[PDB]
């Protein structure tokens, strides 16, 4: 529910990495193909998405993730906390259930694009505005909600 | 003032490229530094840019770069009309005055980093949340009123 916490996580697909961040309240994703996981793609992917968004809180699957100096130095300078592991009813499986259904439409679209990353871009836009209300609808809400 | 206007503009720095859009309405700025000016490289953003908001019309001081196949294609698929020239009283130099802006601020924090892009990123940041009410929080007020 808490309006400023998007949980990051990165999955593998054709010897690739994908970062993906899942605003937790509303199920809307950014997510970009990295060449590989590194500290520095992770501070990097960070310091857009929290100039892009209001940020306050990151959560993950894996916290070794966020322990570099380059990707402590994107949230000192962001001003991001990080939760230490998960503590919720309303949000349980929201984040499991957003990155399979990424994965499923990443699957869909996969043939009409050479490049993952493109597929990717292409699963994220059809996934932030599917009607089930969108989630993009509700993240824009949810923050003017103020 | 219509909600879904962007306008995209590249500048060079450094000997690099970088892509700044605007949301002219707002002032909300995107951007990114990439290695040189291509087809490839503005799809490949006007894709993430219409899968993170809703993005209808896009305006440019140079047309050509948009005339490539693979921006074509991106348009096509994302459902992107682009304005022929530019029609508009409330805007009048919105778009100059924002990419002042941020070419001011990156000038400021341009010795805090190494790369030029995480200058840019900093920047962006900086821009968007700067209270005057942020482009951030405009944003998502037009957005939001529906
Ligand atoms: C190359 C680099 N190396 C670093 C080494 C140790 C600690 C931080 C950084 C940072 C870094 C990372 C940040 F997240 C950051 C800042 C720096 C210096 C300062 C402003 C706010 O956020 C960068 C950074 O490049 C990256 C590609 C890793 C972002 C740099 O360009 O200097
Ligand atoms: C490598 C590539 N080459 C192309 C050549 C001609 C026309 C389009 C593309 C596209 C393209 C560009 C798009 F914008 C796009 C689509 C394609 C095929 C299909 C879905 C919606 O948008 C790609 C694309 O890679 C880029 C890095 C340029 C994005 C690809 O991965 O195939």
């Amino acid at each position: 529910c808490s309006p400023g916490i998007w949980q990051l996580d990165c999955t593998h697909l054709e010897g690739k990495v994908i970062l993906v961040a899942v605003h937790v309240a509303s199920g809307y994703i950014e997510a970009e193909v990295i060449p590989a996981e590194t500290g520095q793609e992770t501070a990097y992917f960070l310091l857009k998405l929290a100039g892009r968004w209001p940020v306050k809180t990151v959560h993950t699957d894996n916290g070794s993730n966020f322990t570099s100096a380059t990707v402590k130095a994107a949230c000192w300078w962001a001003g991001i906390k990080q939760e230490f592991g998960i503590p919720n009813p309303q949000s349980q499986g929201v984040i499991e259930s957003m990155n399979k259904e990424l994965k499923k439409i990443i699957g869909q679209v996969r043939d009409q694009a050479e490049h993952l990353k493109t597929a990717v871009q292409m699963a994220v836009f059809i996934h932030n505005k599917k009607r089930k209300y969108s989630a993009g609808e509700r993240i824009v809400d949810i923050i003017a909600t103020d």
